[PDB]
C-alpha cells in the first residue's frame, strides 16, 4: 500500500521500475517525468516513498532531493536515487544531500528488494 513515486524521463525505465515494484508486491506506483512534475504531485500529498533518476530535465535528481528535504511536509520521504556508474562524487553528493540510498541501473528486482529493505529497516517500516 506504500504509494511510490517513480521519477524518470525515460518512459521505458519507469516501466521497468514499476514492474519490478509490482514484482515485489507494490502496485500503488505513480510516475513523474522530472523533478518538477514530481514536485507537482508530491505537493498533492499521498506519497510515501520516492525513487528518482539522477539526470532529468527541468529539475534533476539531486535538486529534487534538496527540494524535497527542504520542504517540511516532504521532509520525511525516503528517496532512492537511481544512477548509472555511480562515481564517488555523486554518492557523496547524494549522501550529503540526504539521500536514503542509491542504486545503479540496470538493477534487478532482487537488487531493488535488498535496497528497499535496508531503507525500511533503518526507518523501521
Amino acid at each position: 500500500e506504500l504509494k511510490f513515486l517513480v521519477v524518470d524521463d525515460n518512459s521505458t525505465m519507469r516501466r521497468i521500475v514499476r514492474n519490478l515494484l509490482k514484482e515485489l508486491g507494490f502496485n500503488n506506483v505513480e510516475e513523474a517525468e522530472d523533478g518538477v512534475d514530481a514536485l507537482n504531485k508530491l505537493q498533492a500529498g499521498g506519497y510515501g516513498f520516492v525513487i528518482s533518476d539522477w539526470n532529468m530535465p527541468n529539475m534533476d535528481g539531486l535538486e529534487l532531493l534538496k527540494t524535497i528535504r527542504a520542504d517540511g511536509a516532504m521532509s520525511a520521504l525516503p528517496v532512492l536515487m537511481t544512477t548509472a556508474e555511480a562515481k564517488k562524487e555523486n554518492i557523496i553528493a547524494a549522501a550529503q544531500a540526504g539521500a536514503s540510498g542509491y542504486v545503479v541501473k540496470p538493477f534487478t528486482a532482487a537488487t531493488l528488494e535488498e535496497k528497499l529493505n535496508k531503507i525500511f529497516e533503518k526507518l523501521g517500516m
